[PDB]
């Protein structure tokens, strides 16, 4: 559609870093976003960094949005989706963790649909 090639084609400018920023500033004040403010601490978890190859947090992400790092929308996307498919890889699906990431997954997907709405 107009939004998915948008998505994967056209240059992130300073006013689309404006909307960057507010997602993650959204997510960041989430009640479930308790577990990926941060990355993840290797005493609350000692085999991870041994098995995720690309770990991500919210503290990162801030620091590329800041930096510019993102050309495209569909890299920013990226990095916010390895978030929550590292939990769900690596947790049980009744893991505190694992449910957190489903119910901010959902909440950045709702933000990042108004984000491309507003781009035109
Ligand atoms: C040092 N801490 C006890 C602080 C609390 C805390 C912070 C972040 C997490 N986040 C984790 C941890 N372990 N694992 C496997 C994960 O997947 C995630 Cl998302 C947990 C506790």
């Amino acid at each position: 559609s107009t939004e998915d090639a948008m998505t994967v084609l056209t240059p992130l400018t300073e006013k689309d870093y404006e909307g960057l920023k507010r997602v993650l500033r959204s997510l960041q004040a989430h009640k479930m976003a308790w577990p990926f403010l941060e990355p993840v601490d290797p005493n609350d978890a000692p085999d991870y960094y041994g098995v995720i190859k690309e770990p991500m947090d919210l503290a990162t992400m801030e620091e590329r949005v800041q930096r510019r790092y993102y050309e495209k929308l569909t890299e920013f996307v990226a990095d916010m989706t390895k978030i929550f498919d590292n939990c769900r890889y690596y947790n049980p699906s009744d893991s505190p963790f694992y449910q957190c990431a489903e119910v901010l997954e959902s909440f950045f997907v709702q933000k990042l649909k108004g984000f491309k709405a507003s781009r035109s």
